[PDB]
DNA sequence: CGGGTTTTTGTTAAGGGCTGTATCACTGTTTAAGACAGGCCAGATC
């Protein structure tokens, strides 16, 4: 109720409750059936406000597997060689 | 001193997805240096 970087996870849970259902419920009845893609862009829209497009890049980077992040061939290439 | 409230918290059990750590089967394929005690030959000696 008061701030969120100390609340915890199930606090920030009941702080948001009726946020995460309408999300939830706008999502799955129009995505069909999908939440990860809409709060993705719901986040980066909301970051981007702040037009930080290095973070949204960054996000967008990790959302794509590509950076710190060294997919399993990677590494496994990385252990043999 | 309370006392309605917040503001956050504690709890239940099924099943799964994930992760971290323990466990498992398994591989080496005789010493060398020095101390001491017999025991038996082997020579010095009466």
């Amino acid at each position: 109720r008061q701030h969120l970087l100390s609340l915890t996870r199930r606090a920030q849970k009941h702080r948001l409750r009726e946020l995460k259902i309408q999300v939830k419920e706008f999502a799955d009845k129009e995505e069909g059936g999908d939440v990860k893609a809409v709060c993705l862009t719901l986040f980066l829209l909301a970051l981007r406000a702040r037009n930080e497009h290095r973070q949204a890049d960054e996000l967008e980077a990790i959302m794509q597997g590509r950076g710190s992040g060294l997919q399993p061939a990677v590494c496994l290439a990385i252990r043999v060689n």
